[PDB]
This record gives C-alpha cells, structure tokens and sequence, in this order.
C-alpha cells in the first residue's frame, strides 16, 4: 500500500516472467535438437510460471477496474511488457512447435 | 484529456486489438491445416481489425504530440501492449506462412 | 527527469529499436531469399541497434532505482512497448533463422 504494494506486484510480475521467458527458450534449444518432447513440456512449465505473472497483472487491473487508484511507475510499464511479450513469445514457440514436428 | 474518453481508447484498443489477435491464430489454425490461402486471408482480416486499435494508438500519441497531458493508467499499458504484442504476433504470422510454403 | 530528458529518453528508444525492427525485417527478407549469411548478419545488426534502445531503457530504470521519480508518459509506454518487441521479434528469428536451415 500503495507504492510498496505495486513495486512487489511489478517485482512478481518481473520475476515470474523472466522465469518463464528462459523457459521458453529452453523450449526453442530443445525443439532445435529435434527433442520435441523436451520442447513440448517445457512450454507447458513455462505455462505453469507465467499464469502467476499473468494473475498479478489481472488482480492489478481488477483493482483499476472498481476504483482504487493505481498510479504507473516505469517499472509497471516495464513489467507488463515483459509478461505480455512473454506470451506473445510463448504464443510463437507453440506454433514454431508445429512446424518443427515436420 | 479526461479520464473517462481515455478509458474508452482503452478499451476500443484492447477490444478490436484482441479480435486481431484471435484471427492471427485463425491464420495460424489454417497454416495447420495447410489451408495457405485462408491464413493469408485471415491475416488481412486481423490487418483491418488491427488498424483500429493502431488507429486509436496513433490518434492518442498525436493528440499528446500537440499538447494534450494524457494520466496514464494501468488499462492503457495494457491496451497498447495489446495492440504492440499482437501486431508483432501478426509480423511473426505473416514470416511463419511463407516458411510453412516450403 | 525532467521533461526534455525523458521525451529525448523515448525518442532515442523509438528511433533505434524502430531501425533495429527494420533490420530484423531485413534478416526475415533474407531468410526468404534463401540467404542465410546475410539473416544472421542482419540480426547482429538489428542487434548492435537494440542495444542502444536497451541501454537507454536501463538507465532510465536504474535511475527509477535509485529513487529518481519519473512520470511516465504515453511517448514512454510506446518506446518502451517498441523496445521490448522488438526484442522479442528478433528473438523470434534467430529461431527462425534456425529453422530455415532444418
């Protein structure tokens, strides 16, 4: 509360996306070896950490949405990008999955 | 600028933006079907789907380029990493479908 | 930190990482070409570019750090979103540059 508050909640969100972007890439040096099932499994553990990003971020824009005031910071900024980009990363490493498989 | 027409932008970003995004991953369905042609097409549609968040985007900078003080709110990050994330989705999905066309 | 700072600050960032994006663009051009050489080239490039966004992405957060207050504008949002996909875009792409060559 307040600005204490979402510095631990960028921090989760940093962390947490951080852990699951190397895990994607994990994913992407397996897919790489043709072990597809190393790459398949590791995008589902990076699924596992990204969710808790994913959930700071929804439970902060819950808080938004409802009233309580929510002032920026760059390390938000710098925190959603990272969760987001992460996915959309991750989003890629699936259908790079598929092609790989052929 | 006030608080509510912001929210607004936001959404409009964060709604068409996301409709985008769910026809990038049509377009990437229909790679997997080796259906090359609808996932070309589909990429067009999530294009004119996307030039309306872009559009709003651009309009809400520009209204900041000429002097217009814009509070930021957590709800914008989100809607442009949205629109930013699924129009770089979209780049990835146009690469992967000429790769899939080999 | 300091109005003049940061809109320079957000230029710098767009400016270079939106000529890194080009150049990733390029490598991406050069992958379809069949020209392998020049893609990882290019990506180096887009590389030695980006990182002249990611520095100045770092200082302004390591001056966040150190308790330096920093109003974030919607100019800074969109660097930073152009920044932080752009990496992931020339992430994607070495990847892919891989997967070419498979």
């Amino acid at each position: 509360m307040n600005t204490e508050e979402l510095q631990v909640a960028a921090f989760e969100i940093i962390l947490n996306s951080g852990n699951a972007r190397s895990i994607v890439h994990e994913a992407f040096d397996a897919m790489r070896e043709k072990n597809y099932i190393l790459a398949e499994q590791k995008l589902q553990e990076a699924n596992d950490e990204l969710l808790k990003a994913h959930q700071a971020q929804t439970d902060l824009l819950q808080e938004y949405a409802s009233g309580t005031e929510i002032k920026i910071e760059i390390i938000m900024v710098h925190a959603q990008d990272h969760l987001m980009t992460t996915m959309t990363l991750r989003e890629v490493a699936i259908e790079m999955l598929e092609l790989y498989k052929k």
